[PDB]
C-alpha cells in the first residue's frame, strides 16, 4: 505493501495548473495511482499532484543486479 510507488523523473515536467506536479529529469516522484491511460497522481516535494506515465521510470530494479563494474568491484575489494 500500500505503499507511494518510488520513481525517477526520465524528463524535465513544467505545470501548467496547480493540480500536475512539477519536476527536473533525475528527481524523485512518488505513484499513487492512474487517474486515466497518460497520467498518474502521485507526490513530488511534498506537493500532490497529476504527472505523465511516460515522463517517470517506476523504480523496479534490485541492488543485486548493479554490482558490477571495475568500478564497485575495485570500491568493495572484490579482487583482494
Amino acid at each position: 505493501q500500500g505503499a507511494l510507488l518510488p520513481a525517477k523523473a526520465v524528463y524535465d515536467f513544467k505545470a501548467q495548473t496547480s493540480k500536475e506536479l512539477s519536476f527536473k529529469k533525475g528527481d524523485t516522484v512518488y505513484i499513487l495511482r492512474k487517474i486515466d491511460q497518460n497520467w498518474y497522481e502521485g507526490e513530488h516535494h511534498g506537493r500532490v499532484g497529476i504527472f505523465p506515465i511516460s515522463y517517470v521510470e517506476k523504480l523496479t530494479g534490485s541492488a543485486a543486479a548493479l554490482r558490477t563494474g571495475e568500478a564497485y568491484l575495485r570500491y568493495v575489494d572484490a579482487a583482494a
